């Protein structure tokens, strides 16, 4: 089972925090039939939707962890099951989503019966898409702690985060990196079934 009725209602109310006509980036880590990290980002307000999912196929996950996202699967055991379907079900009707390489996003959305959502494929080159990568992690690394493993290429590389990807691709297309305080749309008790409280220093 997934979200309770009150979680669904809380989620429906939280989605009103998105502007259904504003620019909205989306990115995922993992394959579209088996995603482990999902992010949606509205640069205009700073609002973002960001959550995690436990993988079905461990073998593919462990390859993605080594070559892409660096996520330790044990850190996904406490995620809310069914959240991916509930968030996508809840997205505003006929909203427009921007992505870098729309194919994976499109397959995800279509698998959930959301063909009404229009996609904008930004099609940045590899190097252009990551031109603000280091700056984006430095400004915003506190927003995602889930990329704990070392990630390699065909040489070590900075892990890929669906949320950092949205921020840096928007900056690359906008032609600079804004100073904006971002804000999580989903409550933390929705993202994780059991969650660590804020650290008391
Ligand atoms: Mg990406
Ligand atoms: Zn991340």
């Amino acid at each position: 089972a997934g979200l309770t009725y009150s979680q669904l209602m809380t989620l429906k109310d939280a989605m009103l925090q998105l502007d259904p006509n504003a620019k909205t980036w989306m990115d995922i880590e993992g394959r579209p039939e088996d995603p482990v990290e999902i992010a949606l980002y509205q640069p205009s307000s700073g609002a973002y939707i960001h959550f995690f999912r436990e993988p079905t196929d461990l073998k593919q996950f462990k390859q993605d962890a080594k070559y892409s996202h660096g996520i330790d699967v044990t850190d996904l055991f406490a995620t809310q099951p069914g959240l991916t379907s509930a968030v996508i079900d809840a997205l505003p009707r006929n909203m427009v989503i921007t992505c870098q390489g729309s194919d994976d996003i499109r397959k995800l959305l279509e698998s959930q019966g959301r063909k009404d959502i229009k996609l904008i494929d930004i099609a940045l080159s590899k190097t252009d898409s990551r031109k603000y990568e280091n700056a984006v992690w430095d400004q915003y690394k506190d927003l995602c702690h889930m990329h704990t493993g070392v990630v390699v290429e065909k040489e070590e590389i900075t892990p890929h985060c669906a949320l950092m990807d949205c921020i840096m691709f928007d900056a690359a297309v906008s032609g600079g990196l804004n100073t904006s305080v971002l804000r999580a749309v989903l409550p933390r008790d929705m993202v994780f079934r059991t969650s660590t409280p804020r650290v008391v220093l």
